[PDB]
């Protein structure tokens, strides 16, 4: 109900999950949004919440998109927040946090000259950044 709709014959599992929720409407609400996304049955199903996309899961969905893609990990490192878009496949969602990373690689640069204006050297500007490995909350 939070991330996706399972539905299972186990009575205990229903009483527990489907005591204040819906597998049927939940599965309606699968379609209602895939319809909205102009989803072409490409693969998988998409499930939004009461809110839409969430900060948490949205970001959780990213760590999935890293299990699949290793190279994606730095982007997860470099992208903690990505405000998704309706009528856009996961495909596109992957290009945006790259776009985001690159952007965030632009913000690293500015603090790197703030270390050129500090006194550090060319190699040291590149040092302090990779040492902390710090990234913005809503990067």
């Amino acid at each position: 109900d939070r991330c996706l709709i399972v539905f299972d014959l186990d009575t205990k599992l229903l009483e527990q999950h489907y005591h204040n929720s819906s597998w049927r409407n939940g599965y309606a609400d699968i379609q209602r949004v895939l319809y909205r996304h102009r989803f072409n049955n490409i693969q998988g199903t998409v499930y939004l919440s009461e809110r839409g996309v969430r900060q948490a899961h949205g970001t959780l969905a990213l760590q999935e998109v890293a299990i699949r893609f290793q190279w994606f990990d730095k982007c997860v490192s470099n992208v903690q927040f990505y405000d998704l878009s309706d009528d856009f496949n996961a495909q596109f969602i992957i290009d945006g946090v790259t776009q985001a990373r690159e952007a965030f690689e632009r913000r690293i640069g500015m603090l790197r000259h703030q270390l050129l204006d500090a006194g550090l050297t060319s190699e040291k500007i590149e040092e302090i950044i990779g040492q902390q490995k710090f990234s913005l909350e809503n990067a």
